[PDB]
């Protein structure tokens, strides 16, 4: 009847006053990231972000949030990918991700770029998002292996991909989860995530404490490089 909070299992949430139909609709609705501080505040219809401006959750009083807008014109909208359109704005970074990870040359030899943490954080921390185009398992499983360097299964119906040329940071930096390299002693896992911009996707979540400038890795769980590293690790 007053402010309503809808939390996702991933830690993010929607907050605001609902309409007579109990819908998250209005000009003062917010999505709040899992840090419970970073927020997209503004215009939502039935929980869907129409115009979210970057904001900070300064305080909450009896469930009533106080938002303060961040400087600038950073605005976001629900912009779910299709099979061929990865994003309406490929070069607009995610502000939560931007504060937590960067891309640099991997420490794994001959592995290319990697994903690194900007910050020391604890276990179970969402660090990065894995958005991409949405194609079927049949399309993926029935094509050249070489097309599948960036494919990540989302669910039973959907596979996420970051195809050429979006695998280059110069062409796509809206999300960076596809830059995390593989390890058999990973410090992160892929996890489900409901994103106000990208919709249902996966994220990179730490398995434990990670330091600032530590490379973030995930076990790919299956490709040449991989079967070699496998032999290197069993020893
Ligand atoms: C669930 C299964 C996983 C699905 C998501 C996979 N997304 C992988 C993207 N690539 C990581 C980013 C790459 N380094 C780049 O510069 O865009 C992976 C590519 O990077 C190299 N790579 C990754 N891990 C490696 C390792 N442990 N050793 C050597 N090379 C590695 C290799 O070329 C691979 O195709």
């Amino acid at each position: 009847h007053g402010v309503c909070w809808i939390y996702y299992p991933d830690g993010g949430s929607l907050v605001g006053e609902v309409n007579e139909d109990g819908e998250m609709t209005g000009e003062k609705i917010a999505y709040v990231y899992p840090d419970e501080r970073t927020a997209l505040y503004g215009k939502f219809i039935d929980g869907e972000m129409i115009e979210g401006k970057l904001a900070t959750l300064m305080s909450t009083e009896e469930g009533r949030p106080h938002f303060e807008l961040m400087p600038g014109n950073s605005v976001y909208h629900f912009d779910k990918s299709t099979s061929s359109c990865i994003s309406t704005n490929a070069l607009l970074p995610d502000p939560y991700e931007s504060e937590r990870v960067y891309v640099a040359e991997s420490l794994i030899s001959s592995a290319g770029e990697g994903l690194f943490s900007k910050v020391a954080v604890g276990p179970n921390t969402v660090m990065s998002f894995y958005n991409g185009v949405r194609i079927t398992h049949q399309e993926v499983d029935s094509r050249d292996w070489a097309l599948n360097g960036n494919t990540l299964s989302l669910d039973e119906e959907t596979v996420i991909d970051v195809p050429e040329p979006y695998n280059h940071v110069s062409k796509y930096c809206a999300s960076l989860g596809h830059k995390a390299n593989h390890s058999f002693t990973p410090n992160c896992i892929y996890d489900m995530f409901v994103h106000p911009r990208f919709g249902p996707i996966k994220c990179i979540r730490t398995l434990r404490a990670v330091e600032a400038d530590e490379e973030l890795t995930v076990a790919y769980g299956y490709p040449e490089w991989y079967q070699v590293e496998l032999k290197a690790f069993q020893a």
